[PDB]
């Protein structure tokens, strides 16, 4: 609305590092444009899934293909208030692209906020814009930054964020919450009403974006967000599924990042939470069989606390019988579940559209995260205002 | 002949759930047509491999591409005696396809047999054809079926099957045997001579379809079928290979479903078995080096008991020396092993054809399962009559 | 020139089995041409990665696409001194290709050296060229070779090699060193000065080709080569990455073969080695943060011992501060690290070109292995000559 941000994309950029800020910022009322040198709006970029399993370094597999909404060659920097540089393997080649270094230098020269994460900083080193600047980055980027005159800050923990003037840097996607918050503040944003506790009902193979994006978006606002899964405790990990449309009549599926739970399902007081969020994917169909899970849903629905479910997440609500006389959307196929549950179907067209029915916010698929998070924020009374 | 069945296919339907019934029913003498809305005969559908690693739910990877043989838009329900609905991720979107719902609704009201498995039942719930009907399905489909008025039967075991009038249902592909048997009976079929015991020589990376289809087709008839692998015991698993042609000069390979052995190889006694079956893939080349395996083959051959080998499986027969002066086919490349083994080659043209030379049934690749199984049935005196 | 060799390729041939000899032989001064029936120079063949991961047989995934540099239908056998037959799944179908069988029969008849490995021998059986010939092969090929009249040598271990006159055979890529050495000898080649010890700085996700090709090429010469990785001991393995360009703005990545370390990093005495090699991939970026790794590099540089680094390997050199005032190339993107490191950039054009600056040999990507190994051989004083 009152702010416009540009995201510098590239092939094999880290999937979370482009999508989380892309949708979170939009959810907060910021217009976001994505560009990649040599590509135009509508074109796609493959992404990389960099997971920290158990090797001496991260493992890589392919993530969701990312569709650009802007044309690099037609970029007018005077129209942008901030720049975001995702990590992944795109930075190393983007850093050697003349037009890219030029763009970053021009932006850095203006004093406008630049949020760079993980390997994204390689581009700042190439643009020679870190001399004497305090900054962190993925640990392996340290040598290059030091060589470029930076006041390097070794990331002691994966969530470390550093700030120098309007230059905001992070080491990994685990720092997204503070990373994004600092960027929003840098853009003159003021966050209010974020003192809330949110519970996420997770499970094996929930959709990769659908758990991470809303989870980190809410944490970025300052909310306390917990993730639980039956039979699993804090620290345990849940594998995720990347659902993407690649030309066939339905989506394809491949592994996403493993997601770490934060709270024990057993020791869980639902009355201690202000809202419930249900990621989509394949976890909902089996979680819907867990009576304890259904009880939690019924409680929030009865207490009339905000409940946000997306895509297949609605399968749990239907099983809980809390959809009778309620209006909501869901993944197209899930219409069966909604209608069978006694609910009123709302057509998810466009696919990124979300709906609010009293305390219930529903989305259809990951493209709808901006409205999903935005509408949940409205119900929780959380606001981001650009008045500073 | 005598019976014609329609299989409601879709993108990412479970690979075993479409291929096992497609080939088993054909082996039994039933004409089977496969269709997918929006696609025509000759088009292909990607399939999903759903394996249960004891995790909270299944893991998915891609299976063989499946080639449809009929056109959805040209379908005339009056021609079909029965309908089969595979599971996987196709059902959820097919259930929201108007043309599909209409087809299922009409078929249901016609009273003809419908065999739906795992997630396939979602389409039945969408077509509102299960009210008051007893049925099972993959556990997670229970809520939808209950909401649709079904008399839900919780699947207590992976192989649980239910038959209630014209409706036959199963929970997972592990229930294929009884699932298909019940469907055949519903079509008015009578299976005779199936009281036989068959041995499968398995190994790591045998072809995904080549072990599962023949194995479950024979179980569907009512045969007791055992699977063994040297150095492994009952309960142990063997990874499998999915071989598909995707444009290059030879086939590609990716992971298939893990296959569970049922018997200990060391306690095995050939005299107890009526027939021997050898799946193809990459297991045969190393199994052919095991003298115990070669000894087993020699015993069956000398007893003149039925021996059915497909695709690369013939490498074991060649090494055993039992192809000397015998006629057979195999995977095209395996002609080398056959001829060097002293055998006479029979060209597999078309590729889905099989041959029998006395007690020896041979096939060339997975498309040949229908004739592979039907010819083994002939040697065993097993028949399906309508 | 001096010697020219033809490599019989096919779809899904084993990646190591085609690339190692292709690049090692070139490093040794041999002109190598690669062909596949039905394909022309410039066309590519998919390759297979066959890994032995504890199953009763090997596991397979897809490797790098291999680009042929010759046209099968235009092959003039009189121009070739030797023939190499890679293994994998290509041999089974190549063996049923009439044109291929005709080619092999004629070459075998000429009496020229033929080096066949693993499953490649299936083609020899089909060509009926093993009767009375002593040979080994992947164990599963034994029955067919015996049936074909071969004097079969069951491989007691994966590295077993056999030579019977003009026929050189191996069972798996683990036998590449002796396999290639024997073939070079068969071509009338002589190796001198190979009594050297080489140390490889390995790590998780290092590039599959960049570790295996130089490692086995050096072993083929007769060198004692060891590989180490921090926190790992001999016998432990490192997963590798296969980097290939498939149409996007940067390379793709998928799993390669797992690579076995041969010595304990923690008990290492680098001073006992004559040269150091640094494979590329994603290992260098994290290895560059290990002071122990940096110390090994500094030791070799200070002693002015031969150091060969390729592609991203140079990230370690930059972090060790040993590129100040030195001339070198690296993976294009790594130019950033090199320049920031204080070095003089040498453009990698063509991409298979390598450069030598005193004791430092640098390459930019796996296509440069021939010059990479050849220039390291020069610093080490290792020569390969043909009568």
């Amino acid at each position: 609305n009152s702010r416009t941000v540009l995201i510098l994309c590239g092939d094999y950029m880290e999937d979370y590092e482009v999508m989380v800020p892309f949708q979170a910022l939009q959810a907060f009322g910021i217009t976001v444009h994505t560009v990649c040198p040599g590509k135009k709006a509508g074109d796609s970029c493959p992404t990389a899934v960099h997971d920290f399993c158990g090797h001496q370094t991260y493992f890589e597999s392919r993530g969701h293909n990312f569709t650009l909404n802007a044309t690099f060659d037609e970029v007018d920097l005077s129209k942008y208030d901030g720049l975001v540089i995702p990590g992944g393997r795109a930075p190393e080649y983007l850093a050697l692209t003349a037009s890219v270094v030029e763009l970053v230098k021009e932006f850095s020269r203006s004093g406008k906020p630049i949020a760079s994460i993980c390997h994204g900083q390689l581009i700042l080193a190439a643009a020679d814009t870190v001399n004497g600047r305090k900054c962190t980055a993925y640990a392996t980027v340290g040598p290059s930054l030091v060589a470029a005159g930076a006041k390097w800050v070794e990331p002691i923990t994966p969530d470390v964020c550093v700030v120098d003037g309007s230059l905001i840097t992070a080491a990994t996607y685990e720092g997204h919450p503070e990373f994004i918050q600092l960027f929003v503040k840098a853009l003159g944003g003021k966050i209010t009403g974020a003192n809330k506790r949110i519970l996420f009902l997770c499970g094996d193979y929930m959709e990769d974006y659908e758990v991470k994006v809303p989870f980190q978006s809410l944490q970025a606002l300052g909310c306390q967000v917990d993730a639980v899964c039956p039979e699993k405790k804090a620290g345990d990990r849940c594998p995720t599924a990347i659902h993407d449309f690649e030309g066939d009549q339905t989506y394809s599926e491949k592994p996403g990042h493993t997601f770490a739970l934060t709270t024990n399902f057993d020791d869980l007081v639902s009355s201690s939470y202000d809202a419930l969020v249900i990621p989509g994917g394949r976890a909902p169909e089996y979680l819907a069989l867990n009576e304890h899970v259904l009880n939690i849903v019924k409680e929030f629905m009865n207490s009339e606390k905000p409940v946000a479910s997306i895509c297949h997440g609605q399968q749990i609500l239907a099983a809980a019988g809390v959809l009778k006389g309620r209006k909501c959307t869901a993944y197209p196929a899930v219409k069966l579940n909604v209608v069978l549950g006694g609910g009123t179907w709302l057509e998810p067209d466009p696919i990124d559209r979300c709906f609010t029915d009293g305390n219930l916010v529903t989305g259809a698929a990951w493209p709808g995260h901006p409205e999903f998070v935005s509408q949940l924020m409205a119900l929780l009374g959380i606001q981001v205002s650009f008045h500073h």
